[PDB]
């Protein structure tokens, strides 16, 4: 997976943890990153198209993680989207109930440019990327 323009939408309900998000990506080479604040805000934003990787968090008002998951997973458009959940914890039921409902990948905050580099690297190559 060589294209560094990969468009990533970054969805968690704390501005901060987006930001931190957004610059370890900047920090990997991956600069065309969007961000939602809870699951409705990032489905309208993926109908908007042109979207390569959905990084949400777990725990969000309104429409959670799981629920924006299973959205994206339930849509044609959109279905074979890339998905990285993050958590505060890992919890055995929940990376079940995750990979039920298709996630790419989970991972724990926080997460080092190298954690996170390591997650988006281990995707692409299951996903053939
Ligand atoms: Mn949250």
């Amino acid at each position: 997976m060589a294209d560094k323009e990969l468009k990533f939408l970054v969805v968690d309900d704390f501005s901060t943890m987006r930001r931190i998000v957004r610059n370890l990506l900047k920090e990997l080479g991956f600069n065309n990153v969007e961000e939602a604040e809870d699951g409705v805000d990032a489905l309208n934003k993926l109908q908007a198209g042109g979207y390569g990787f959905v990084i949400s968090d777990w725990d969000m008002p309104n429409m959670d993680g799981l629920e924006l998951l299973k959205t994206i997973r339930a849509d044609g458009a959109m279905s074979a989207l890339p998905v990285l959940m993050v958590t505060a914890q890992a919890k055995k039921e929940n990376i079940i109930a995750a990979a039920q409902a298709g996630a790419s990948g989970y991972v724990v905050k926080p997460f080092t440019a190298a954690t996170l580099e390591e997650k988006l690297n281990k995707i692409f190559e299951k996903l053939g990327m």
